[PDB]
């Protein structure tokens, strides 16, 4: 995360990290069974790492579970990375208490100007690398569509939105991907892409949950 | 263009004229070598005019290359318009600079109200015939489907939107056809029909250039 | 290769693909039994076809060898693709022939400036997949740093050039990776990443191969 | 490790773990620069944690080296983890003494029999994902050819050696991949894989080390 600050203890216990084999992305719990991520991040094993703010030690309140199923959206499409979600299947439910928890689906759509957080472990810097051990935070708002397409005139899909600042500064970055872009308690956002991270004139882009709401709810009813 | 104004110079860099002597259709450009316009504005050869919002004040400003391909949509009628859509091939690329820039093509359609400019050498009046020599734009909002209905009972197919203003007044006209609707630096619409030209409860209908976005990519890449 | 032709017959016979698992790329072929291409398209095993123009049928001259050696550059970084280069050691000798030739090492870097030629069998659209039978040319010109640092800030090494049109319009694209630019007879770089496809002010970023002559060498003689 | 106990304080010091935020596989310091690990735990950058038994306490003696070079072997077959060795060149060379040694190569192959001693942070159950702050070691021994080929019928190549228990009970497993085998001072074997883990039947499957002789010496002189 670019320009954010450490979260504090109690705040994103739905932050889950995933080992995609040995690559690196974040997801979130929505319920004690399912974890939504980035189709991007797939690999046909994934385990599911939660309870966790630092991750170079141990906190006492980990849970490492592994995968048994693992949908990407049946659109994905890896050259403009429209429909970037998938869906991952704990073998085993996580057991919630302070540190684990799900957050909540978006009953709507938010609009621009709705202030939200984003989170991770992912590049702390848009020229060099740099990656923490305590998860970072980010408010952040959701920019209009007329903002957004300006920044990258014909690349944005009806499912993708932007969000941050067009100063640049402060956005997600590399290692994000995957997580959660949460406003007023409902997933609204999957960190998916970005020209560089933190650039003027190029905010963040992620997935827009409220238009797999459906996708979701049948996927998980029946799987 | 009926009720606008003359275009600033930095605006409406991506227009093209098509000319065989006369200019008789707009155009705009969408790569270096390719040019959008309406296909009820095919001629088998076509100079294509890039430059100065003036067509009559030349001071090497303008670029003419010929045409060396004219693909109109394959199922383009010319009762109804449908389709309404052609592509030209440049002969050599076009010199982007400061007086000609190419507009991005849509990812997504846009909605009922975005506001969108379009600009052309036609006609200034819905009475009288009177061209301009320098390049006029209007601002205008894409109407419903129930307004733009209503206006054209049984005339609007899917490939078609209206934009404009239901009170008349302001509209593209005669000489505008094949001219850009760039909607948040996307092209949008081509300039396609109307009942005359500014009249109230005839709003201008242009081809819905988000339902063309594989034939067009198709069709360049392919020639 | 967006905006590029179709390879002459006897052009680019120095241009391989690798069948690396479903993934392709491109190489280049440097000795009768080294191939180059770009270390983001590692697989442990990979089919190198060489002769080849039209991919899709069979032309009389193709040679399909298995690699024994896939050999990554030792500082290769996947996050920022630095260092993306990889050698590929042929099970058995090719036959050089008319259709299969190899390209001579760089003597010293390019300067700006520069022209040279990319080839491959990558996608044709920088708006959807459209991907040829053909093999493809373009001929493009190395970019000075300052254009490539303005079009990726915070993003380029050392270890990469841009090349092309900052104008948009002509590029190589998804597909192209690990395949040749070819600058007065001497493989000058590999097709590594660009932001999208022939965008203005994104051209392709390039593996400056002239910064690894020497480890090419000794890894040819030590392996 | 499944069935071992914690190491004692001067056991297992040439033990390292490779890390990239957490821990991921574990290596074997071979020189002051050099760490030999499993080419299946490749990641770009790796950073290297020597000299500490508790993997979650700073207490004193820890050295954190990062990576500037990772050398998978060139023949390594991720389908069946033939030739499954990697050699990770520090920074910086590590401090050698009483906490961080170094593993003498092997001067010849083990024969079955040999009582070896295996280490690392990895799983400790079979059936659960259950991982450990201190460094679990475990002595076990060499199987003949036979029972590791009826173990695993067609899956074992040249390259590698089973050790363990065929009753199940003691075995290496998850997160311990990359770590040391050493039997009489000499580094004999690095953990690659089995099914599952401590199963009957199924003893751990090693990189034959000694095979690697004359690739890790001149790798090193290379390099
Ligand atoms: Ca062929």
């Amino acid at each position: 995360i670019v320009g954010g600050y450490e979260c504090r203890k109690n705040s994103a216990s739905y932050q889950a990290s995933l080992q995609s084999g040995y690559h690196f992305c974040g997801g979130s719990l929505i319920s004690s069974t399912w974890v939504v991520s980035a189709a991007h991040c797939y690999k046909s094993r994934i385990q599911v790492r939660l309870g966790e703010h630092n991750i170079a030690v141990n906190e006492g309140t980990e849970q490492f579970i592994d995968s048994v199923k693992v949908i990407m959206h049946p659109s994905y499409n890896s050259r403009n990375l429209d429909n970037d979600i998938m869906l991952i299947k704990l073998s085993k439910p996580a057991s919630l208490n302070s540190y684990v928890s799900t957050v909540a689906l978006p009953s709507s759509c938010a609009s621009s100007g709705t202030r939200c957080l984003v989170s991770g472990w992912g590049n702390l810097s848009g020229s060099s690398s740099n990656y923490p051990d305590t998860l970072r935070c980010l408010d952040l708002p959701i920019l209009s569509s007329s903002s957004c397409n300006s920044a990258y005139p014909g690349q944005i899909t009806s499912n993708m939105f932007c969000a941050g600042f067009m100063e640049g500064g402060k956005d997600s970055c590399q290692g994000d991907s995957g997580g959660p872009v949460v406003c007023n308690g409902q997933l609204q956002g999957v960190v998916s892409w970005g020209y560089g991270c933190a650039q003027r004139n190029k905010p963040g882009v992620y997935t827009k949950v409220c238009n797999y709401r459906s996708w979701i709810s049948s996927t998980m009813s029946s799987n």
